[PDB]
């Protein structure tokens, strides 16, 4: 039994639910919180910004001094940092950006990172302002993930079109 509610059952493993992926972090405080990151690290906008500015940026803070120590991540990898107040552990995961031209077969790759954890609460990697199809990700979540994963869609008119189009 764990803490998440609310939340529509699409498979053996994955969870979905109308919902901001921040106020359910700090909700749930889940072991791993998903951050939608960039290979900079630079919480900007979407969800890594929205994480970001709910640790009062020092997400931001501890993200610069692993980039300035490390490099920047891959497209498709990812980092295990801090949670802050929101989570035990942020796993900053780099889905393929279609708005700069990244291949969306890495996006599979992507996902791969959340088999490391036992269970996480997550975005869907590469929808909203890194522009992949949100029905394809999903599709490639629950075709990938075999661990168990809590989906937080944002928008409650998408929420309801991946529920009624899922396979
Ligand atoms: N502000 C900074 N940003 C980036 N780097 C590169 C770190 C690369 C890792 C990879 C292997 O070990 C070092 C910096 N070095 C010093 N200051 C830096
Ligand atoms: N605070 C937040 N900001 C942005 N997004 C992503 C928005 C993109 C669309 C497409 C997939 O889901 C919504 C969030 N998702 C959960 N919480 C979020």
């Amino acid at each position: 039994v764990n803490s998440f509610s609310g939340y529509l059952k699409l498979t053996d493993n994955v969870y979905i639910k109308n919902a901001d992926i921040v106020e359910e972090a700090k909700k749930v405080k889940p072991t791993v919180v998903v951050n939608a990151a960039n290979v900079y690290l630079k919480h900007g906008g979407g969800v890594a910004g929205a994480l970001n500015k709910a640790t009062n940026n020092a997400m931001q803070v501890e993200s610069d001094d692993y980039i300035a120590t490390n490099g920047p991540l891959k497209v498709g990898g990812s980092c295990v940092l801090s949670g802050h107040n929101l989570a035990k552990h942020c796993l900053h995961v780099v889905g393929p950006n279609v708005n700069k031209g990244e291949d969306i077969q890495l996006l599979k790759s992507a996902y791969e990172n959340f088999n490391q954890h036992e269970v996480l609460l997550a975005p869907l990697l590469s929808a909203g302002i890194f522009g992949a199809d949100p029905i394809h990700s999903l599709r490639v979540c629950v075709d990938t993930v075999r661990t168990n994963v809590y989906l937080a869609v944002f928008d409650k008119n998408l929420y309801d079109k991946l529920v009624s189009s899922f396979l």
